[PDB]
């Protein structure tokens, strides 16, 4: 019933001898990708992994990282992937909440940093290497693992990045991982030949693509080096250098390769999502010659919900149709669905939906409502962003839900005021935002940085957008950065933007 695997492998049988894996100079086959898995699939099986059982990997991004992933599926285990530059607690509140069974990692990161309470498979211990490398190393029968594997059964448990909050972790299951991956090998025709750019860091969720569709398609992953994962000169020569087709980025990400590296989007498919997409990086992208398909989802839903191929910069926040075997309902407050063009608040149903938050079935309840369009028990997830369909069936974000009252009596869009401020020379990027910084004076304030050899005044600003906004819309002040702040995943940090006077 595990499908996931039996593709998977299905696949390594079909191409054996391409490769699979390549990390500085250094390649791996698809036969030596799942010999290799497998063995640690059966160490695994002994380690106490079975369905549902979740296995902690801190491993630097390599080609160590992505076969052990793909061992935890083999095994029927579902993986979470913990970071070895992260804080121990970080860490060790994710190991609390998940209660791994087992932690494979690496004898070269600090020994106090897998110090933490789980059993430890060390794939460069002199020893595990040897018990490791003698196992059999053929596909596992189910009678090698510790029981069948379950559609239901947990793939990975990905962890939310609250709002400085209790992080909440989400729980994958195979059928979605599986279907997402089936739907972007449709939607890309990726198979054998193609080059795909491993980059991302595997505690977001944005990185599964990046891990698993090379396996499930016979592309190859192309791994940076973790040094290469925050230069984006590198990475570009990267690109350029080893012919990769295809690379997936925040808009943020994207920016800095642009920035720097304009000649590798020559020719190159982008796969943008994560943040809103501005109409200025979208012309900048396809000025620079790049295909950009842009994709919408939360982590609660998979990876991706829906693309959409951005033709042009019209198609910025369109966010496009729905992925396969996924359902979007646009409904109102009373869950009732709005007549087309009318604005409302996205819910997610089908294949893709998580099994819900990882013993917190309190926010469960609210967030994974049952699905009012489907049956028995299945649920849809209440995004909290609102989106309209255009008439050719696409459909356009327009924002978060809470963002949304009026500010002085007025609607303010602050994606306007963005595109505004982004047409005078002087910039690159725009942030605008409401603050609150004495409760009651609530006020608008927009962030600039300079375009390249130019100094934003930032009085004249104000007096750009005022003649293209109304008036309700300028902000009181503006204030110019030399850089944004940013969250650890590379997305713009909004609610670290300093307050003006
Ligand atoms: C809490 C955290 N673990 C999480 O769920 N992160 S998330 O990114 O998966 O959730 C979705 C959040 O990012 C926005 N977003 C994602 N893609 C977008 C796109 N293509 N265009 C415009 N907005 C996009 C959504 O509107 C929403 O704000």
């Amino acid at each position: 019933v595990n499908m996931l695997v039996k593709a998977l492998e299905e696949r390594a049988d079909a191409v054996p001898d391409l490769t699979a894996l390549e990390c500085e100079g250094v390649e791996l086959t698809f036969r030596a990708v799942h010999e290799r898995a497998n063995r640690l699939a059966r160490h695994l099986v002994a380690s106490g992994v079975g369905p549902d059982r979740v296995v902690a990997v801190m491993l630097p991004r390599s080609t160590d990282l992505l076969v052990t992933l793909l061992a935890v599926l083999k095994a029927g285990g579902a993986y979470l992937a913990l970071d070895p530059e992260h804080p121990a607690e970080r860490v060790a509140f994710q190991v609390r909440d998940a209660a791994p069974v087992v932690l494979v990692t690496s004898a070269r990161i600090d020994a106090d940093r897998t110090d933490l309470g789980i059993a430890r498979v060390v794939l460069d211990d002199p020893g595990t290497a040897e018990t490791l490398a003698a196992l059999p190393a053929g596909h596992l029968t189910d009678a090698e693992r510790a029981a069948p594997a379950g559609p239901e059964d947990l793939a990975y448990v990905i962890y939310t990045s609250g709002s400085t909050g209790t992080p909440k972790g989400v729980e994958i299951p195979v059928r979605a991982l599986h279907n997402l991956l089936e739907a972007m090998r449709e939607r890309l025709s990726l198979g054998p030949g193609d080059r795909m750019l491993s980059v991302t860091t595997a505690t977001f969720d944005m990185s599964v693509p990046e891990l698993f569709l090379p396996y499930y398609t016979g592309a190859r992953a192309v791994i940076a080096p973790r040094a290469t994962g925050q230069d984006p000169r590198e990475l570009g020569d990267l690109i350029v250098r080893r012919e990769i087709g295809t690379a997936q980025a925040t808009p943020t990400h994207w920016h800095m390769l642009a920035t720097v590296s304009p000649e590798a989007l020559r020719g190159l498919r982008i796969l943008i999502g994560g943040e809103a997409l501005s109409e200025k990086l979208a012309a900048t992208l396809l000025d620079l010659g790049a295909e950009v398909v842009q994709w919408y989802g939360p982590t609660e839903t998979t990876v991706w919900s829906t693309v959409h191929p951005v033709t042009g910069p019209a198609d910025a926040a369109v966010i496009g149709k729905p992925l396969r075997n996924t359902r979007l309902y646009v409904l109102d407050e009373d869950l009732v669905p709005v007549e087309q063009g009318t604005e409302g608040e996205l819910f997610i149903a089908g294949a893709g939906v998580a099994r819900g938050y990882l013993n917190r079935p309190e926010l469960t309840a609210e967030r994974f409502l049952p699905d009012r369009f489907g049956t028995g028990d299945a649920l849809m997830y209440r995004t909290g962003d609102v989106v309209r369909m255009r008439p050719d069936g696409d459909l356009e974000y327009v924002g978060r839900a809470d963002h949304q009252v009026k500010l002085h009596g007025f609607r303010v869009e602050l994606g306007e005021i963005e595109a505004a401020l982004e047409r005078s020379e002087d910039v690159d990027q725009a942030s605008a935002t409401v603050r609150e910084d004495r409760p009651g004076d609530r006020r608008l304030v927009a962030y600039v940085t300079a375009a390249t050899g130019r100094v934003p005044d930032v009085r004249e600003l104000r007096n750009f957008v005022a003649q293209t906004l109304p008036l309700y819309m300028v902000p009181t002040a503006v204030v110019a950065l030399e850089e944004f702040p940013l969250t650890p995943n590379g997305k713009l940090d909004r609610k670290a933007l300093p307050a003006p006077v």
